[PDB]
């Protein structure tokens, strides 16, 4: 999660460093460092602290279920998600994503977890457009709840572009559809912004620019530009005159929870965040030339897709173009690709045989052409390690 | 003063480092390497976010552990009832508090409790060493209902911090030494709160004389100042686990957080040269237990306990016949206030107050916080003492 | 006197040794298993096995493969009512709401609860009955609702509890099950086992209640208990749905029971022409009921109900305060004993007396078992008057 | 000719033997007073409906064991895959033959399979002695994998009819009682088909030779000729169950059906006297053996495997090459009317013909089956010849 936790600045920003009021709670004699502002998806103005996006996810299912249970369904108690798609190290982070070896065969799924075909086109779409593979994607849930109990099911987690996993990023009409049946069949909404988060993209959070507004939404890895460890959980105002208008078991965060010393950076974060509008140099300026400058693939035999939106970016290293190929294992030549990537003059990951790329924001124009010729010199480079060598 | 240690202010942490972000890159100045102080057979370390992440990951481990000897179905850990262990689902299912398991979503599959050795409100007159004992039997009661074949290990924080205190008699501890080899299982032991001269000793496991294989360690690193979670491991889990790791492969080596660290790596090299440590169990420790050994003849206080550095009392209707509020906690917290709003530091379940002081405690300062509840104890017994009871 | 059998005391000759004892998979001898339809309403095929066990057994599977091919298989899970026995088959123990067969955890299995019985005599003291009968009624609701309707896909339960002692509902429980196995849009299977054939003043006890289920199993009253054998009836809703698109019960309704086993397919012809249901039910009935219905003056009898041809009446020490005994069970079985050595055949599931004679009965031979029992109260009555009980 | 096992027809029965169904009070005739002919270690039995509901009560008792024991969690039980053990849900989840388990409402919890020594099925060119062994320790790698403790029985036909008579090679089960010996769990074969009354004894665990703590029996203890199940019990499981009791404490006082006890009852002392299974196994049994191993050089044979009073073969498209047919049932079942438009019986479970005639056979019977089962080969071969299959 290096360059994607941090979410803002590469080095050298200064900050309003040791607070020296670290405890919590109690009478007077404070200076309140958790008094922060909602530049929020336009509805959702309450929200929950924690170690992480990992001690995030944990206490999402505690409270989608408490809110269920309250109004008189406990049953609407499962949660459904994707296959490939990471959400959080937590043991609930670990039954929530789809990845093979937080599972194991046992273990998880723990009760109350199983896995949706998840909408990655390279290599579960042949030749499929683009406006369907979304929709199919998007109806196999609406498969899985029928398949489930509408009365058992209670919400549906997705990060807005499966990161950690090599980019999925969705075709344009699987939100579109997504969008109905959390209103046909009537139940809930949480996006994880561990990822994604502040801004990486277009607008702020994955909300505003696939539009949709969730019940619920984790936020915590670039609150701080990874800075800080302080793991977020911003709520929705229905979900919200839930927990609140009946609990007593959650009015003690909203009372107190998170530490004084990671918040009263992010307050910064986004507060610097702001002003200098690295937001609209991210979004209005600087991400039409990573993406216009990325995509390129142009004659690389070895890359048969090259994508990417916003902040972040990905490409997939395939044998041939012609057949839309992988090598037989997929992943020898990716991971074999980063260090030629790292090893040359750039920070490149690669979850198989798919180089990822999720850079800053404070980026020029003239950085960006540096590791367009530093992975042009790493792809060019990795093919012929791969050729030479008999694979 | 509670995830805090030994440092109430005043003292200035490596902070400003401004390289912050590694995760594979070399830790700069290395942040993520600190010290096996006294951990002795614990030579690794694996880091976390807090305890609650903490607790949450040693269950992925001992799951993983045993696997890979050919036990898959060596699953099942055990807990205690009133003892806290995180607030995360693993954790929070692990944890024996009622007020956040609700209809099914807690407990998570592979868990459950067993009868607290709380002498004050589950043992009438019994004999220490005899309570110890059925109440550590009374996991024994618990394996043997599943089999020796299911179960993965059992937890304990070494006294029940966020249960009020709730001392093990000594004749407790020695008996779990045996039923957890009688049954071959694993021992982790929660030192977030007992852990770092909160007792005499460094961590509460060298008091009473344990050998644990993996205890959770947090806040405690850093004296409160930074959020962080710690985890620790015997010299055989380790053995095993990167015998034939692999997803395990990248923690003891690529885990935490360098800045964090860095600061609790300031933490402790000063809890050592300055000893601290040695300050607060040896010298002052004994005072306090001496001098907060006074319950005397207050109707209210009726049971006095304490080790190294944490103590408590519990509130009653009389001393002498066995009796106790309608509701304690009504009764208590109404004590808490009292003795804040006179001037001292005092949390209250509800009924059993609970003194947390950090390390660098002084005599003085010890005299200092007993009349003051003095006060608050000549006071609350009247207050509500004065009406319809 | 005696249940399974419900015709004919003894020395009826049936068309025994017919011999010729195979079925299905070649074509038929004679054609043993076509049976009437004499009277199930809108039921009109029907499933064959071996017993009430071997029967409730099969309902299972066929309810929850119903569901599972209208899109819902997850209305899987059914509830039933506590003190009914609906078989000792595995399920048979796990559907039958009594505690002495659930074993274990293993007992009762997944996909299965069980609610309130209108026991108006044990668990109302003097509540209204109609009332009793509505919430006891309205438990299921609750139930679904605590369960999830979509999640519950029927529930079963005994026209009255034959098992349970004697538990006729008030006249306002079933007519209000009839409306929640709607408002929930779920299914209905009733047991008529020991309710089937006669027993009832009507046939089953369906039409004595007025109501519709989609499927009901009987045994032992089949065959008046003379053959092993079991029926599970259904309704023409249930059917075309297996048929349409069938395979896993296209195989029974073409061929499966047993040929020997069709001696009960004279069992009830002969129970037809001669009108004994008939009789039984329009002319004896009434004059038993009205009759046994007479605690009198029998500080032993404070409840008294009765029912087509089946009734009971429960024990009691003193009724003036009602009242049973410090163990019901040690007296109750104290006069069966003195039913049988006194010279009648009845039961008591621990205090409570019971009868089920066969349909044959006539006028005089109903005072005949009535002053005999009698002659056991007054006897029971003061037998015991005397003791330390 | 499966269930029944013994007289084709024609022989007449005690029937009628009066007209009853007792339980607590007397009796007449005794009634279920049967005999104890060659089980050996086995000197009881509980009676049942169908081998549906006899294979069910060998599960509660089976875990009411361990209990008794003091080892609750000891509740699983291992079957084979392929193998008919019931319809009831226990019986249908005991199976291990897919198509009755249907995905949800079956395996009910706690019940999983291994692999069935299905040597031409799978494995064909392995040398039969290790097929055994691995068919064999294919038991002990899902104990290794359960818990061993957890664990509680293996359920094996000695051969698996309902699947053909995929007849385990020699070396298993000679390792399964040495396993069944180790990891401390019980033994119980479904004697129902196989044992009773064919094989070259009595029943095949004298064939084979293993000491089974517990035994279903049912269908051809009447040879067909009534509806009976049967729950044979060790001496070792007998001590045990009964000293408590419980849920089986008196069922062996009174139990099964008077009538369905009265006919088998003669099925027993009638086939003993006139010594059915002397000539059935040491007279009349090799000669069969001997020539239905003739598969000689039929191309659609490929193998000609039996024992005892039981044999079938493997139907195929090339035999020197093994070949199997594309989609074996639109070829196997297309064979079995051309027995029954020819002139015998044969059932065919999907490529397999399977033969299974009584005990009373005789040698010019014997030359009979033959000749006119190579007639329907020699007349099921012309019909393919290559064909586009």
């Amino acid at each position: 999660r290096k360059e994607l936790a941090e979410v803002a600045y590469r080095q050298m920003q200064e900050l309003p460093y040791y607070n020296n009021f670290f405890q919590c709670s109690h009478p007077p004699a404070i200076e309140l460092s958790r008094l922060l502002s909602e530049v929020t998806p336009k509805h959702m103005n309450h929200v929950f602290f924690t170690g992480s996006g990992s001690d995030s996810n944990d206490t999402i299912l505690r409270m989608v279920r408490y809110y269920w249970k309250l109004l008189g369904k406990p049953y609407k108690k499962v949660v459904i998600s994707r296959e490939n798609a990471y959400h959080g190290s937590t043991v609930a982070g670990a039954s929530l994503s789809g990845m093979k070896a937080m599972h194991a065969q046992g273990d998880l799924p723990i009760p109350g977890i199983e896995h949706i075909e998840q909408p990655y086109h390279f290599g579960r779409a042949p030749d499929m457009d683009p406006a369907e593979f979304g929709r199919q994607a998007a109806q196999a849930l609406e498969r899985k709840i029928d398949e489930i109990g509408e009365c058992n099911v209670a919400a549906f987690i997705a990060e807005p572009i499966q990161g950690a996993g090599g980019v999925i990023i969705p075709p344009d009409s699987y939100w579109p559809e997504i969008k109905r049946i959390c209103a046909e069949r009537d139940i809930l909404l949480i996006v994880d912004e561990v990822i994604t988060g502040f801004g990486r993209l277009g607008t702020w959070f994955g909300s505003q620019y696939y539009d949709l507004q969730p019940d619920l939404m984790p936020i915590a890895k670039g609150l701080s530009s990874g800075y800080m460890p302080i793991g977020g959980v911003m709520v929705s105002d229905r979900v919200a005159k839930v927990v609140i208008e009946e609990g007593g078991e959650f009015f003690h965060g909203y009372t107190y929870s998170g530490h004084p010393v990671a918040a009263a950076v992010a307050a910064e974060n986004i507060r610097i965040m702001r002003d200098e509008g690295i937001i609209e140099r991210a979004g209005a300026e600087i991400a039409p030339y990573l993406q216009a400058r990325w995509r390129e693939l142009g004659e690389h035999p070895l890359v048969g897709e090259a994508r990417g939106v916003g902040m972040v970016a990905a490409l997939e290293l395939v044998k041939s173009k012609q057949p839309l190929e992988r090598f037989e294992e997929p992943g020898k030549v990716g991971s074999l690709c980063r260090d030629l990537s790292v090893k040359n003059g750039l920070v490149m990951r690669a979850v198989g045989g798919t180089m990822i790329i999720s850079p800053p924001l404070v980026l020029s124009r003239e950085q960006v052409d540096e590791l367009i010729d530093k992975a042009r010199r790493t792809l060019d480079e990795t093919h012929k390690a791969i050729g030479g060598a008999l694979e």
